[PDB]
């Protein structure tokens, strides 16, 4: 995996492609590379 979604699925959530979470759930950092926003 590139080198923070294994990070933010570790918790509970998912990583998409887009800097606004839908709700309910939280922009935890970056996902993959600093592409996708980690939604948790």
């Amino acid at each position: 995996l590139p080198r923070d979604t294994s990070r933010c699925v570790g918790y509970h959530g998912y990583c998409i492609r887009s800097k606004v979470c839908p709700k309910p759930f939280a922009a935890f950092g970056t996902c993959s590379w600093r592409q996708k926003t980690c939604c948790v």
